[PDB]
């Protein structure tokens, strides 16, 4: 059935997750309902003009309490406690939770009370009792009884899973690390900021074979956009790069096609904006020490692709309401 | 004897190097003349002004053709041909090549020919012929006969070879990779963007045995001063993170006391802005996978500590003039 | 006729200037070839990826000695002489010069000598000599025989003549005062830099009852793409910020329609990447002291609208060959 | 008598303030507790490591309750409420509010009800019932018994109404209207930001006179300090850009002395950090149109200026507490 979706947020990935929707060439999913701390008219402002995606061509109407977006309206409502909202007088069926104050599944489950049946985190899930899944990585192992509360990971774990789990599949990990160096406690403006991340051990919930194998540090960068992730890991199966790009070209052409892109060309940041994949492999820079020591950088637009998941988990937990 | 010294280009090196230069507390270096592609007022006005480094505090008086910083003056000539140069006239021993242009062997002994006895290049050198030595490194095999042209490698080889050598001597590296991420073909002020570096093989020049053993990237980030080095290396001996942590403090209080910074306080970028070390480890930062995938992130400070190290090696080479 | 062109140097304005051609309903404009610095590969790769205005969608395929853009192909040719280039062999009617370094009528015609009949400054011209035009400000004064080298002025001019324009038509400019802070001899990337502008007196060229009566001061800041413009004006005819907003309007709806854009929108920088507009006008801005000082802020996306008005005048130019 | 001084909120303003305050020849006020919103120990973390003005060289020291800076030691405590706060316990007389929350005579007052006898404002006041000066501008018509909750104004109006002041004095304001373009609801970091300021407003507190003569815009830039403002101002005495620019060199050298800089050399952004004047002249930059329309562009450091003017006014109250 379509189910009946509510957004609760309405920042960068509330919005980013309204664009990607529409657009989509099918869905089986029904934006109902919004939950802002703003009223409609700055809903319909934001989700307009965009910085960074830059002005949202569609039919933008905005109204007291709602907003409609070529003819599909939606009812805007502004409740900072996710126990007071209509979600059972709406018949909300799913609610995506972009407000990053409800990652635990107690929390996030407020939804659950309020009457929602299944609720959806775009952050990663503090604690135990959510289900995260990766596109393209662990997506088959989705059954929709199995959490109630279910999570997308984070941008920098979806452009690494993909990653970790090809090179795994092929050459077979032993043991790795990993840097993140990504945009936006001190001036992150003029400074180059250290800080820890969960996307190392975040992999290992959506590939456990993986498990206390990988381990990694964050440093924030002033950059607009795209960030990019250095992994480098030992494997099992020794090879050289022309190869190990070789079964990234493959992954990216089948088993991992619209996930991971596979560029060969001399580009940057800029050039991978608006990308739709969640994880783009830079061929040129692939290393290999004496045969086992791999080294693969990929380049990832923070919210956008990891967005373009986002609906892709709201789908797969649609195409399979029990 | 106090050597006679001249600088050849005065920009941020040239600049940083006279600073450096000032300040020490000893020097059997004298400073007698700079050449500049300026007018010796340019040159105060560059010395005295620094948008990174600040103010330079000190007497500083120019002139037609000379500049005077603390008493100590210093004759002024613009020659864009080191061939045409009064090297011979003025009795010069030592010239600090900082132009970036004369980095060959051949390139570089044009300041021999104008009358110079010794050249050092405040970069990499080009092709063979050349002498690079990282101070706290290899400066014990320095030896005047050797080189007429010397190197003092660069910035990132500064931060890299030190720890290499510690972690080497510690555990045995059997083989490792970089990634270095520092600041200032495309608008890179709005990108991130991937270049080469020989700060891999460079560290061969300095540590022989790990010939063939390492290798890197570059990431430029549009970020101010600091930069850092990502280093992971697979070693001999296993071990563990608090046991790295250690030996790399023991070395910046003896072996490689003022080279090697160890920084175990939560910081970031700004906080090591004028360091003098060339090498700054943040020990919160280390990572060790299985006991032996060691991982090190060091910081370091641009053309700073450079700089101290480029002064060192000057000093070093006149404490040995034969 | 439809005139044969030639684009001398292929950075930002050359490129962009290919860009605005292509895309264009249609042409009088036959581009030829192209003078570049670099091979015919880096061109088509620069071509196709903009930092900035982001991949150019179109079929591009390189060639050792040519480029062929759908279909159109042109000759690719390196000469850092103008003197030297075959101009006239590949009959050539206007070039448009865009390397930033022959701006002085003599230098420009350079490439008159080279056989062109027609050169067209994409910057200020420097000296006398040169024909200024500011397309929606005084191009009714063009005439084919009035000279052989052409300017457009430059991206600023470009902003402000169209706005003075109308201010001075509506009320009556007695003297006034501009301010523009603009994007990209020290460190740039960390500072606002105060430089001079030419902009000012610029406007006399192509509005001469304004001689005199303008004066401007440059900031230069850190941001990536546009800039703005900061107008104030002691008109004749008394008004209030509700009427200076209307004219603005109005013009933004015929006499200046499609060179002014009339912005009501809250709006930032960003929002005006990619306007085809070289002025638009932030009305929320709009101030009037005592009914007679007005001050306008005007946007203007830097290299890109003054592109299109650079194929503008190409265009007018071939229109009017005589 | 040396009244005792305690400082609301321990982040830009607070630490700045707590800086200039130490290094000051002399004072007649003794700083006894700070209200922060975490513990002693950021706060002395945060009060020795400035990502700005750099490392605070001063003997530093932190507590569980307290933190000593050369000798003198201060209480910590941690109320988000003013009313909670022990000022009457610890014989409070001055509080220093810099947390922007209180700006308002009644919600500043809260201090005064803990028992503090009065409190000056690090902003703007809201509302009426505060007291607005400006050193150097109005800080002869101090008197104790005005007000209990005083204002020290904004950066921006304390780097303006000095010059507004010097302007009006000599050649008499008719109308003007300036914009500032300072540092740090939309990505920021990314655009050049349009907002409203009060600054022009600001200055008919301090200068009666200039009542509803001055308006202003503001632009905000990704820069990282200093900032400057534009102002254009219509005068009755007609003067020539040399006499505009004499004046106010004279006041830098006399009545503005300390307050205004007076700077002529070729300078940037950069330059003026650390300042402490709290507005700074950029002479070359002087334009006079017809005799009667002058421009002033002043640079100003953002809270490093504002701050030695804030233990300017502390001080003035101080030795004219009754």
């Amino acid at each position: 059935m379509t189910i009946r979706v509510a957004i609760n947020g309405f920042g960068r990935i509330g919005r980013n997750f309204l664009r990607c929707w529409f657009g989509r060439q099918n869905t089986d999913l029904e934006v109902v309902a919004i939950n802002n701390t703003s009223d409609a008219r700055t809903a319909a402002h934001l989700l307009e003009y965009d910085s960074v995606l830059g002005r949202f061509n569609a039919d933008i109407s905005y109204d007291e309490n709602s907003i409609t977006v070529n003819g599909k309206t939606m009812k805007i409502v502004c409740d900072r406690n996710p126990l007071n909202l209509p979600w059972k007088e709406w018949d909300i069926d799913l609610v995506i939770e972009s407000t990053g104050v409800f990652v635990t599944a107690e929390g996030a489950s407020k939804h659950i009370q309020a009457g929602a049946k299944k609720v959806l985190i775009t952050a990663p899930g503090k604690a135990e009792g959510v289900g995260t899944y990766v596109i393209g990585v662990n997506d088959s192992e989705y059954r929709h009884e199995d959490f109630a509360v279910i999570s997308n990971a984070s941008c920098t774990t979806n452009c690494l899973a993909p990653v970790a789990k090809v090179l795994h599949d092929n050459f077979g990990i032993i043991k790795g690390t990993m840097t993140t160096t990504h945009s936006y406690a001190r001036a992150a403006a003029v400074n180059i900021v250290p800080t820890t991340t969960g996307a190392a051990k975040a992999v290992a919930l959506v590939i456990p074979e993986l498990k206390g194998k990988l381990n990694g540090i964050a440093l924030r960068v002033p950059t607009p956009n795209v960030s990019v992730v250095d992994l480098v890991v030992q494997v099992e199966k020794p090879t050289i790069t022309e190869q190990v790009n070789e079964v990234l070209q493959k992954a990216s052409q089948t088993t991992m096609k619209g996930i991971i892109k596979y560029s060969d060309l001399p580009l940057v940041s800029s050039d991978f904006r608006g990308t739709d994949e969640s994880s783009i492999v830079d061929s040129s820079l692939t290393l290999v020490m004496d045969g086992d020591l791999v080294k693969v950088i990929a380049w990832y637009d923070n919210e956008w692709g990891y967005s373009q998941r986002v609906v892709d988990l709201a789908e797969l937990a649609a195409r399979k309401s029990g």
